[PDB]
RNA sequence: UUUCUAAUUUUUAUAUAUUGAAGUAAUAUGUAUUGAAUUGAAUAUUAAAAAUACAAAUUUAAUUUGUAAUUAAUAAAUCU
């Protein structure tokens, strides 16, 4: 999606990992809110995992096991 | 229809518009869950969960963008 706009996202991933590689239990899928301005300069907030991710952990169920009745 | 006359029924009757409301804004459970190659309100089914209002769409292979934001607009007042 950067390359749709010509941005070598090989950098952002590093700027991401400049903030997310430590601090974190392994395999914690975070949400990134990338926001691209008319100058193409992005600004991104990292956010705790989606609560649906939390919920399946706290009950120990994989994808497809849970459902509305 | 005796004849002159008089008379109250007439190839004259009323027809649906004012307004291509189109500016006013970044986000935040959430890309719910399931079924799914994929689906993020806009595949399929499923629809009474919430909170700090905007899930019956367009759009995209998916999203984001981008259109859209429940409003003044009184023909009725017979025309004879």
């Amino acid at each position: 999606e950067f390359s749709k706009l010509g941005l070598k996202a090989m950098d952002f991933a590093k700027a991401f990992n400049d903030r997310t590689k430590p601090h974190f239990k392994d395999d914690i899928e975070l949400i990134v809110r990338i926001q691209v301005y008319f100058d193409k300069s992005y600004i991104f907030r990292i956010e705790p995992p989606p609560t649906a991710w939390f919920l399946l952990r706290a009950i120990r169920k994989k994808r497809g096991e849970t459902g509305p009745v």
